[PDB]
């Protein structure tokens, strides 16, 4: 039932530009996904109108809800008997992602509404987790949420720090982006009691998540920044590390190096066009591109341990569709 | 070992103005409290400097840390064998309170730091909870945190609403203030396996918490508003319900009634001095005062079920010291 997974082999049959999200990724777990939605409405809305609206509005903003869909896919790939528990776990994953977005939307509705809605969602997610009655799952989630918060704080500490290393960037993005993908996929394996699939699914999702954040960062130094709901140079303004900037420093000397460095330290608008030009022409973006492809390769390799099912194929198709953004 | 608890009897021996917090409340659980502090530093700080500082600074701002002290007192009152678990529960209670404060400090360090520090504390608290390995406790906390968030949202929905009832106010304050006190005391009984003490300790803490929020509200319409780190009329500006204002409406007719009503709806500064005067002279503050004394009486009654120990005496002394603020 199991077999090797190769990016080059996928490309032989199936160009990534051909991959459709509804038919090639969602379709296997479609009914399950639709059943997840019914559970969420019960999960949040009837008591407080302000939350279901915001959580609806937030969900309305931006991307397809891949995180819960991945959870549902790993559960089927694990032959989970009680998929209702997968649907509940998918909802937890989604409420947690939504909480994080609403909380990242707070700036220095409104901030108080956003803070309170995020807290409410964290509370319901954790109450739903407790209802699943699995202490292994609870401990994974509790340690994991600490790692997510630690990642987010590490990023805040690394703001306007030109000396930030690639090691540190990978540490940050694993915390702030990758760990939630791991909870989604490995938590599915934990639910199914498929302990042999836990580490493969974790490694898959972590590498997936790593490539996902590298591409996001790349896109903020290109004309497709709007796709992320951002303007070009936004990350620069905030002084967040980002691999394009770290790599730009690695691919620059003399005055160009000094400009990028000062720009990170100060975060002034004056040299912003110059900095974007250096990042684009230094080769830094190509370096980030290669790193994202390498992570995508590591993701698919970890997946190849699982049996060849439509559910595995869907996860593979998602990884390639994500990579195709660049 | 057990006996009746009477406010009038306490007053026969012991005027509330005589009650000292260090000697009459903290002293029994002093060593335990000091041991809780060592655990918290391990609990948060070494990984991220930004959190231990804020959580130190936040703790530095404002009141004695009664919530963890109450937890420690209920645990001893329950004859808990493993007090190290009480100390861990006390830390959870404290990180949760601290999270709530830092989150309430966000306005429409800075907001992003406050949001992230609050989230980090919620994550560590929940990971410490999971480590206690008690599913009854976890479910109490998970349902309870939902009720806290629901209370906070209900308050946001009731902002600038003159029609808000006393029933609704009690609902709000039980959620936003009382429930955390219940988790502290009943969670201690849950740890000790003293199921017969759970409901008495819950009722005690809930009534305590109810009287605690009524007095806070009263104080914002008096010269002792600064004690809460507030200016007089602040609650009015934000449009939060508060029993003084609801009661002022109940104790007013004609134009004075209209002024208060419009003031709640609009939240303008122009009639603010007039509104404060009406609240002070209508008898509304006396009504709130009586309600707080009644809640204090209900708190002590629920406590009287427990054995007469120094730990029970300390909880009694705390309730009276809290009431003495007015
Ligand atoms: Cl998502
Ligand atoms: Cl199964
Ligand atoms: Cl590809
Ligand atoms: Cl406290
Ligand atoms: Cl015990
Ligand atoms: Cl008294």
């Amino acid at each position: 039932h199991s077999s090797g997974v190769d990016l080059g082999t996928e490309n032989l049959y199936f160009q990534s530009m051909v991959i459709d999200f509804k038919q090639d990724i969602l379709a296997p777990v479609a009914t399950d996904f639709a059943a997840m939605d019914h559970l969420i409405n019960e999960g949040i809305s009837s008591k407080v109108g302000l939350v279901m609206s915001v959580s609806k509005h937030v969900v309305e903003a931006g991307g397809k809800r891949m995180r819960p869909i991945m959870c549902l896919l790993a559960a089927r790939a694990c032959d989970l008997d009680n998929m209702q528990n997968a649907q509940r776990l998918a909802a937890i994953i989604e409420m947690l992602h939504t909480a994080t977005l609403v909380h990242d939307d707070v700036v220095d509705w409104n901030n108080q509404t956003a803070v309170l809605v995020g807290d409410f969602l964290i509370a319901r997610a954790f109450d739903l987790l407790v209802d699943l009655n699995n202490m292994t799952l609870l401990k994974d989630f509790s340690t994991g949420t600490c790692e997510i918060a630690e990642g987010e704080v590490l990023q805040l500490q690394s703001q306007h720090q030109p000396d930030t290393t690639e090691e540190t960037y990978l540490k940050i993005i694993h915390g702030k982006t990758s760990r939630l993908f791991e909870l989604a996929t490995e938590g599915a394996a934990i639910l199914a009691g498929q302990e042999a699939y836990r580490e493969p699914l974790r490694l898959f999702a972590g590498h997936f998540g790593n490539a996902f954040q590298i591409i996001d960062d790349i896109l903020d130094y290109t004309s497709d920044a709007e796709t992320l709901g951002k303007n070009i140079g936004d990350d620069l303004m905030e002084g967040k590390p980002t691999l394009p900037l770290i790599s730009a420093l690695a691919h620059s000397t003399g005055e160009e190096h000094a400009i990028i460095r000062r720009s990170i330290a100060t975060g002034g608008v004056d040299q912003l066009p110059k900095v974007i030009e250096i990042v684009q022409k230094s080769g830094a973006l190509d370096y980030c591109q290669r790193r994202a492809q390498e992570e995508t390769e590591a993701a698919l390799q970890a997946l190849s341990i699982l049996p060849d099912t439509p559910y595995r194929q869907a996860l593979i198709n998602l990884t390639r569709l994500a990579l195709h953004r660049i």
